[PDB]
């Protein structure tokens, strides 16, 4: 990983978008000048943002590198900075970088920025205990359990993703400034103890709850809880809706298959000032109950609309021959399990027999 002879720029750095960044770091005239070890190891901080660098191939002939700025790319792989041992700070925003794993040995980095780069996977991020700043904003991160292990992080930023499970952050008491904005966080008892923050951000948390079935009077319970536990009160209530705590309550004369409500509550913390903003969406399954009536004992079961009917296993009436599940008691057509849908309205089939 050493050139021994002067060699031009442009044969060590593939990239022509890159080679151009070396040229001008090094105030070259042309991308073809030769270049001694000497110079690129004097290089300690390259600033390429938004250059169209689709790789940084050749950047593992720069020992000393401490600062990279390469926000606004096209990278992927990273394997080039494996060995930069120096690297102090990395901004990566708005690439498709999703190896982490080239980081591991970067025992010396203070600050990581990978926003807008489709991460899900941060697993890798174990290998990084010293970082202090981490900005991971505008990815699909679903999973922060490695948080825990970042005790060094006074900067952190997770907004615009899909996080609910905030528990990993509740021992990161060195935390000073924490965005959390655009997520699925509906329980704040995480941040309770979080004394040192100065800077907080927590607005549109959208949060999901598993579905239930539409009723004609509905009740959901509220399930948005302050850092003491406490229930934020809705702010708006879709539907005409009341809150009659600790429940939200609907009349819905009508199938509808969703409601909603917005809530909106001040937090103090420590010294951090934020606004506790979002809404709860609350998916609704039309149901309707099939009673089946075999002379006059009937059981009830509930079955989606527009859904396939199972069948219950046949009667069976001792003299007689079972001939199927009608429409009505006397007189009607005989259902057909395989081709009729349950309907829109609670009814009835009746089994009929006939003689041997």
């Amino acid at each position: 990983e050493t050139i021994t002879v002067p060699t031009p720029i442009k044969q060590i750095f593939s990239d022509d978008a890159f080679a151009e960044t070396i040229k001008d770091n090094l105030k070259k005239k042309s991308v073809t000048d030769a270049v001694t070890q000497n110079e690129l190891n004097s290089i300690d901080q390259i600033i390429a943002n938004n250059s169209d660098i689709k790789s940084v191939q050749g950047i593992q002939y720069l020992p000393n590198v401490t600062k990279l700025f390469l926000n606004g790319n096209k990278l992927t792989d990273i394997k080039p900075l494996a060995n930069l041992k120096n690297l102090g700070w990395l901004f990566l925003d708005e690439n498709k970088v999703k190896d982490l794993s080239s980081l591991k040995d970067l025992k010396k980095l203070k600050s990581l920025s990978l926003e807008h780069n489709g991460i899900s996977d941060i697993n890798g991020l174990v290998h990084l205990p010293q970082l202090e700043s981490l900005y991971l904003g505008n990815n699909k991160i679903t999973d922060i359990t490695v948080l825990s292990r970042l005790t060094k992080l006074d900067t952190l930023s997770l907004e615009d993703n899909q996080i609910s499970d905030i528990v990993p952050l509740a021992g990161l008491t060195k935390l000073q400034n924490l965005y959390l904005s655009k997520n699925h966080i509906s329980d704040l008892r995480a941040l309770a103890g979080l004394k040192n923050l100065d800077v907080l951000e927590l607005f549109s948390q959208e949060c999901l709850n598993k579905p239930i079935n539409h009723q004609s009077n509905l009740v959901v319970p509220n399930t948005v809880k302050n850092t003491d536990g406490s229930l934020v009160t809705p702010e708006i209530i879709s539907d005409d809706g009341d809150y009659e705590k600790p429940n939200v309550k609907w009349h819905l004369p009508e199938f509808t298959n969703e409601v909603s409500f917005i809530f909106y509550q001040p937090v103090t913390i420590g010294k951090a000032k934020a606004r506790f903003h979002g809404r709860v969406t609350q998916p609704l399954k039309e149901v309707y109950t099939v009673s089946y009536d075999v002379d006059g004992t009937v059981i009830k079961t509930k079955v989606e609309a527009g859904t396939r009917i199972t069948a219950p296993k046949p009667p069976t009436k001792q003299g007689y021959v079972f001939k199927g599940w009608y429409t009505e008691k006397n007189g009607g057509h005989e259902w057909n399990f395989n081709t009729d849908y349950m309907s829109g309205n609670d009814f009835t089939l009746y089994a009929v027999f006939k003689a041997e």
